[PDB]
């Protein structure tokens, strides 16, 4: 737990990690992903 980042690559289904600043995660999609 705590305010990391995932890049265009790192899954993230269970992950309850959040990504960078601006980023998104999916997921269905499994995987974190930029607006």
């Amino acid at each position: 737990a705590d305010d990391d980042c995932l890049p265009r690559g790192s899954k993230c289904l269970g992950e309850n990690k959040q990504c960078c600043k601006g980023t998104t995660c999916m997921f269905y999609a499994n995987r974190c992903v930029g607006v």
